[PDB]
């Protein structure tokens, strides 16, 4: 049914970029359908099945988000607040000038993409944001960042009285009832736990680094990400403030040409051509500066959008794509790091399929 429409896409896909298998649910009113395909390790053959862990890569930073989200919503944390009143070892910074909601929109005067390598553990990395000075205009400029969400996840573990994993797991992954999504892969799971490749056909791993729980750090199931999925569609049951969290996730912070910025989550208003959604996906879009409008007023979350996020690591490659109008949400997880054309390409193919789109 669904997967007469699903399967061929995902065959041609996994075939056009020989990925060696893929989790993918999707989410409608009426239900979720899981589907699994291939191989969770290439060179052992063990099957993808309902227990297979992907690591999902910036996937994870919508969790971040989520959980930054619910402190607000608990009035523990202040996003327009300055990032340095709840982290007091950046007082004097530019932190006194920088919110959570900034970190959590890209905003934050030009913070760069990568952990730099003299940062080695927790100490080394307030010191260098101590030192940091922005380069662009706060709240007037995106850049994608890695050490911003990590903040953000920082600034909201500390605003919780928490440890980052616990408090994720206690306030987000549990009540969700997300019980295959980890941090780190007990010993009990190895086995379950795919073997990425990159694009050069080589298994690869993902190592610890700085940061990684905040920004890239997740290994989970298809099914788990769905439950997200669900709850941002109002499909689920969940803890009133859980929902309230999870719908300020996706209130519209910034104009960025084409794309509004929200909670970690992107969006584009409907209908949506695929070049859009391509340049969203880009060199342009993820490692340039881009000019950033905000929206005060905060935009209500908008029932007439496609909502993604894309998240990959050096073998694995994710998206999400919702769309709150249809009630509809598709998670696509892959154990190869395929290009985001390609990811866009077949999301936009399994929606239109299913009729929650139309493509002229
Ligand atoms: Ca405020
Ligand atoms: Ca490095
Ligand atoms: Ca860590
Ligand atoms: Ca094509
Ligand atoms: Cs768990």
């Amino acid at each position: 049914q669904t997967r007469e429409v699903l399967d061929p896409i995902v065959a041609s896909l996994m075939e056009a970029q020989q990925i060696p298998g893929m989790a993918i649910a999707l989410v409608r009113p009426e239900g979720t359908t899981i589907s699994h395909y291939g191989a969770a390790d290439r060179e052992t053959g063990t099957p993808v099945d309902d227990d297979t862990l992907f690591e999902i890569g910036s996937l994870s930073k919508t969790l971040t988000a989520t959980l930054a989200s619910l402190a607000e919503v608990e009035g523990k944390l202040d996003f327009d607040a300055p990032v340095s009143r709840y982290l007091p070892e950046l007082e004097g910074s530019a932190f006194d000038d920088i919110s959570g909601l900034n970190l959590g929109t890209h905003t934050g005067g030009g913070l760069p993409l990568f952990v730099p390598d003299e940062v080695t553990d927790r100490a080394s990395l307030m010191a260098w944001y101590r030192e940091w000075q922005p380069t662009e205009p706060i709240g007037e400029s995106r850049t994608y960042s890695n050490l911003g969400i990590g903040l953000l996840g920082l600034e909201t573990a500390a605003s919780l009285d928490g440890e980052f994993v616990p408090t994720m797991r206690a306030k987000v992954l549990a009540p969700l009832g997300m019980q295959d999504t980890w941090y780190d892969v007990p010993e009990a799971r190895m086995a379950d736990y795919a073997m990425g490749e990159d694009k050069d056909g080589q298994p690869t791993r993902v190592s610890p680094g700085v940061l990684d729980d905040e920004a890239y750090g997740i290994k989970t199931t298809a099914a788990d990400l769905a439950k997200l999925v669900r709850a941002n569609l109002h499909l689920a049951d969940v803890d009133a403030e859980l929902q309230q969290a999870i719908d300020a996730t996706r209130q519209g912070h910034y104009r960025v040409g084409d794309m509004t910025q929200a909670l970690i989550w992107e969006q584009y208003s409907l209908p949506v051509a695929p070049e859009t959604l391509r340049a969203g996906q880009g060199y342009d879009m993820i490692l340039e500066p881009n000019a950033a409008e905000a929206l005060e007023p905060p935009q209500s979350p908008r029932d007439d959008v496609w909502v993604n996020k894309t998240g990959s690591t050096q073998g694995f490659g994710g998206y999400i794509v919702m769309l709150p109008g249809k009630h509809t949400g598709l998670v696509m997880l892959a154990n190869k790091n395929y290009p985001n054309d390609a990811r866009v390409e077949a999301a936009y193919r399994i929606l239109s399929g299913l009729g929650a789109i139309d493509v002229p």
